[PDB]
């Protein structure tokens, strides 16, 4: 797909169009775009004006790259992301992650809306991603497939420690300072292709494999991020309890859930920003 140079050119283009030099990158999922307000000294670029960038076609994804200061911390946010079901191969879905590494970003925060498989989860819950299950990877659909680019990372990167332990600990401390009634959930995220929603037999199956939440994104990004050395932290906004007995999922409802949790996710991410090291 892309050559090392391609990533370089896009990085140089961003560096020369804004004075902002982000240390952290945040990828906002479906209905999580609101995080971009409260960003101060913001600078926005539409994905379409940035050389080599893909386009967001899904409802709820603005398709804008936003630079700014969040809580005394310089960062860059993807208001909208890319999904495999849209038609993009993983090397396109993850293009932004390598660009961020080339800008000097050290930490990546991934976020998404997902279905809750763990029966103890409630709509509106926030689940820290402690680990993931990459179903597409089982069959070979992987962003690292093909010749390896030594300049980014190694041929066989390990994924067992993908989700930084210290940041997860910090997220737990930050949450207690918020005095929330609900406790911070934590679990395994499983990714499948989409775009259709799962059947009851599929959900039972996912749950029995040890999954706590299901979605159609994020995993490709974490993989590429770990491959090029970025520290990674992530969470799912539980948008609905999945049906396990023989209603029905719809995107509008997931977006609605995102609006309702806006105040909560915004303060949570703001506070969290003051806890990133380096
Ligand atoms: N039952 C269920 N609830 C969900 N909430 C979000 N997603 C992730 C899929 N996200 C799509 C449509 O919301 C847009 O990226 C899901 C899902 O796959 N299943
Ligand atoms: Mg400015
Ligand atoms: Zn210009």
């Amino acid at each position: 797909g892309y050559t090392y140079e391609d990533y370089q050119d896009t990085a140089k283009w961003l560096l020369s169009h804004t004075e902002q030099r982000p240390q952290v990158a945040v990828i906002c999922g479906s209905g999580l775009g609101g995080l971009v307000n409260k960003l101060t000294q913001a600078q926005t670029f539409d994905y379409s004006e940035i050389p080599n960038f893909p386009e967001s076609t899904v409802p709820g994804h603005a398709g804008r790259l936003v630079f700014g200061i969040l809580n005394g911390r310089a960062c860059v946010m993807m208001q909208g992301r890319f999904h495999m079901y849209e038609g993009y191969p993983f090397w396109k879905v993850t293009f932004p992650v390598r660009v961020f590494r080339l800008l000097g970003v050290e930490t990546l925060v991934v976020t998404n809306a997902a279905g809750g498989l763990n029966p103890n989860f409630e709509v509106g819950d926030i689940m820290l991603i402690r680990d993931h299950i990459n179903l597409p990877g089982f069959s070979g659909q992987n962003p690292l497939r093909g010749p390896n680019e030594e300049r980014f990372g190694v041929r066989f990167p390990a994924m067992s420690d993908a989700y930084d332990r210290d940041m997860r600990q910090k997220a737990h401390s930050t949450w207690k300072q918020m005095g929330e009634q609900r406790e911070l959930q934590e679990g395994t995220y499983v990714m499948l292709g989409g775009p259709n929603f799962e059947t009851v037999a599929e959900c039972r199956l996912l749950r029995n494999l040890g999954a706590d939440a299901v979605g159609m994104s994020t995993v490709p990004e974490v993989i590429v991020a770990r491959h090029c050395g970025l520290r990674v932290f992530g969470f799912s906004l539980i948008t609905n309890k999945v049906i396990m007995d023989t209603g029905k999922a719809n995107h509008e409802e997931v977006l609605e859930a995102g609006k309702q949790a806006a105040q909560k996710l915004e303060q949570f991410v703001s506070l969290l920003m003051a806890s990133i090291p380096v």
